[PDB]
């Protein structure tokens, strides 16, 4: 499937998800600009209500590290 | 209503207090000295339980713009 | 300090130990509360440079407070180097220059007080200390259903003492929080002065309410 | 304060640093209790305007005291200036006053003694702020149904040390606020001693009741 | 007190600011409890009667205590005038004579020690205030069920210690009326001992029990 | 101490009564709390070995302590024997030399400083008495449901300098373990700020949690 | 204590009055605790016997404690007459010798240091007066339930050092009582190192059990 | 009565405890300087709580006249 | 209506009732003296009963910011 | 018994108890000067709570007679 | 009735029972020992057995006016 | 999971717990002067109760094969 | 057993209690100036609540057969 | 009857018991060492259970007089 | 029995078990490296399971005073 239709599941651990949209982030293939809005922007939007409330916390500039560190606990 | 006694509601929207909040601050004949220091810190001293642990984790730098950024849907 | 010989000519009196003590006794059991500073400018007097690093031997092992101190008498050095193009920051500081330099600075016509402008600026270092260690921001200092409004007022101006507020917030905490901030019963009285009146007038007013 | 030197003639000893310290321990600690007045009026023992001024340093930064302080000391110096057309107000509060002005004042035949005056007018402002900050009117000392009367005359006495009365209304207050505010079991003793009696008499009657 | 100068002759060394205060302290502080005896007795070494009236000016304020002192000290004086017909009364208690007479009558050989006189009289009105101030009766202190028979000694002695007694009523209650308010389980190790004990076997009898 | 005569040569004047009272204060009250050594390092300013000696008569009677402190003593001699093949280890120890040779030793050009090398080797010996003393490992020292960040932070901070960890650990105590023992609510403010945050960032997030 | 004068002569200086109030705050406030040993041999520093006699006016006061003073005085002055057929029993306690030959005697060559041994008299009655304060027997002193091991040692040696017992006797309560009287789970520990454990690595063990 | 036992009642006008507390002042015998003190402090200190926090607002200088008018139907 | 017929309602915000008072007084046309004695003393006697006393409690001198001040809480 | 522990009963005439003190005074092996002490001290001390309080208004010169005049049908 | 008959009612205050023992004092125009000891005896052995006991405590060279003063509460 | 956060379970063998604390150590980014203070302080501070009972009987001194031989079975 | 935990039993007959005790005190390891403090402090220490309020009374200087002979039958 | 048969009754003051026994001593006319063996030996052997315990903590040189004060209380 | 057979009763006093093994070791005459062995470790594994469990947490070190002294409280 295209990275558009990549959700995290409502119990599923944000590293699985990730994981999940990073490998089909490179199957699609966009140029690395698309991939900047898509790593930012997708990958929170599509995460679970509380992992993106966790996400969102940490404003727009987070990188994957960051967010990965962030989601832990959830 | 006094600046001082202007507290974010239980369930408000941290934008919705900011409004009250600034809309509030301009009728205060205070001094712009002091207005600043308003600005700077009864608006994080007001907030909301939540939304105030979300604002003092972003350091005493942070702009309007990011406190709003950081407590969307909190 | 400088002491007179009986030559007439100016020489170092050492800091006495148990003056040394008196501060150590200050830094090490009041955990900067903000009568540090008074103390510190109280025990301080006269000192010279060297003196003055001798009583910051004692707030080392402080190491927060010590990088704060370190780092604001730098930056003061650097601003001193900046203005004035004689003693350097770091003779003024006392970490280069000799004894009899910083003797001779305070003690030439006109004095060069290399020791009360250090002083400052080791008093400035302190501030920030003392804010960095304060327990509670002013807004956090309400009186107490009970609490005597003389203690409540101690409490908001030691407080208000350890805050960064200019004078002009200061003076707008002091005529407008330190009211609002009472209890409802003592409040109504601080209310119905208006908001012309002086601490005088509303310790009297609320004496015992 | 001043000191003779070995060639005879007076010249300046500075107040020391650990004396200065004291001084900031009562100003600080203290919380202007009534005992500030006598520990104020001890540490300054000698003391020239240059000295007091040294001391009134640590009340500036209790801002209200100090404003109380220095508006008295305003004013008095004022009322020198007015009664006595030499020092001038300044001089002897040693504002504009050099050092060696205030030393040969104390010490030239007689004396013009700038400091113990100086001193009288600090003191006189500090009572001013040992009112303001006193926590209760002589009326709201009461004895407790179990306190001993030795504790209720200390808290009673230390109250009507701190109130503005005149010597025949502390006369008047001693003689009879002191037995109406007793314990009623206490209170009964000191009515039958009558109108008359000394504290030691009613004191000496009270013990352990 | 009195020092000797570079030239050999004995001089006035002014009681020091800080030891004025420690006495204010002693006064302020301690109520009057029966170490204010020892310590103005200590504090005033040396002293002249410039210096101990000096001491006598943080007493004034305590208006109370300063009358019984002031009424004692004038009727040792007018005793010192009964009895020797040179310091009058007045000169002893330094109202009336030169702090240079105080010093010559205290240095002439013998010794005219008008400063250690005076500081007896001084003592007296002390001790009968300490006894006005005094807490209890000595009848009043018993020890408590659980209390260390140590603690219980020092109340009882301290109490003794702020009493009328003659010598010999003293060491009636020492012998007596200690033993007589121990609680029942410590007095029964105490009327084991028999008449005879001193403290020492006393306390090393009931150390624990 | 060391003092220069009239004669202008450097003679010893005597650690002073109420310095070494001061010094006992703080060896018998302080129980080898960590300000220990910064007041044994501000009393002992200026000391020869022989007014070392002096001071450590009084940690004599903490048995356990004073043994501690002489094998340190003696295997820094030892070290010094070793080392430097002129005082011997028991001549900067103050136990062989006379008191003259250490004022040499201490005034030579370039001075000989016996007296701060034989502090430093009382200090190492004071810190393995002080670590010995700490009630706790650093690891034992958390944060209370309701207590203050500020006193958290002076409770970490006294016993990590009660601590053998070398400052490679003690940084990274700082940076971890404090964030670690947080209380939860506290340390979520604490995690927020990320690994880089300085103690004044750490404790202006924290203020009031 | 001894000065020597401008004239090169060693002369009196006295005991200056705020140690000897050091020393009233010593005997009033600390109730014979151990620490008064190290106190009075501290605030002693250089003493003649005429000083001491005057340290010893505030003990006067205390009648049993005085009682076994002057007791213990007057015997170890019998031994001294005894032993030596210069200065006799009552002139090295200073109550028949002149200030002047107590002075010649502790300053000819070899000192006759009739202060120091004095001194030493003055502290072996205090040892006596200490012992019978004491509230405990060693062996009371019992770690309870969630006392810290560090606090428990610190009563146990407080305690020890108010006792009779030989250094033997105290060796083997240091090795054996210690551990016997502790809380049954720091017990174990203690037990766990065998015999041999010194203090240093028992309280190590036992920290925060 | 004494002066220093006459308080306004729970309910009494304050016209009616100042007539209470007027009449008594004449009756104490001590001197004028001490009836002056009396009528500063102990009018304030005596009257009831409500009165007492309507009069403690006017100030140490207020004049018996515009205690009496502030207190008015209290 | 004419002044004197202007009263505050049982449950009437105090500014509301100035408003109308001050509309009416502005109608009325009376010369200033009387205008002068209206504002002071009308305008009191025709408030509610808790805001009279309210009222009362500021004395004879009191401007219509102060008044107005006093007022809002009630 | 001792004379430190003979007290007036709860309903004992004080005459009774001045009988039963001085008749064991007299038994008493302690000196002429303690005697005084006792005397002026002891009897007050011992005194039933009301009598003691009557006792105490008389001050420390009264006389037995007076002291016994005094408590009278007490 | 002659004074010897004058008594203290059983609820009647002092200062009354003086009234009429000393009006009638001065109708029996007995001479001025008599008097004397009348004012003394009489007039505590006929008050009321409760003012009877705070009389005697008061000693026999008390005043009127110490009397009375020590009744007003009964 | 953190090394400081590593607990012995209350039933764990000594031996499992020594095998998840240093397989953590090893992730521990700290540098080795830490680690050695870790494997040094930390080991013993997060062991079992009963199990720490045993371990600090054994000195500062005691190497892992001490500590893991006299732990087994505890 | 060691010395210092031999206490005499709550119905024990001293006599049985010294046996106990110096029958272990030649077990005990420690040296004959330590002995002796046992000897003259833990004996007493150590006995029975009824017995110890018995042997202290008879002072520090009591020997072993005094301290018998009072406690016979205790 | 002869001393050997004087025995303390079960609730006899001790005082009485001493007197019959010494009373008897008198009239047994025994010579003076057997007198001394009888007051130490009989007079204690001879006493109520209590008593005669009382008595033996005293040891064997006590007095009459040291006799009689311990058992004033049984 | 030989010394491989010799175990410690599931009661047993330690002491009773060590004096039963090595009264058989004694009859075993087994070489000294072979009795080293044993005494090290038969006596610790035929132990009871408590017992054995205090010995292991000596180490295997332990001399038999050790292990006894151990034991004495099991």
């Amino acid at each position: 499937t295209s990275i558009l239709d990549i959700r995290q599941g409502p119990k599923e651990p944000f590293r699985d998800y990730v994981d999940r949209f990073y490998k089909t982030l490179r199957a699609e293939q966009a140029s690395q600009e698309v991939k900047n809005w898509m790593t930012e922007t997708l990958l929170v939007q599509n995460a679970n209500p509380d992992c993106k409330t966790i996400l969102k916390a940490l404003g727009p500039g987070a990188t994957l590290e960051e967010m990965m560190t962030a989601c832990q606990g959830v």
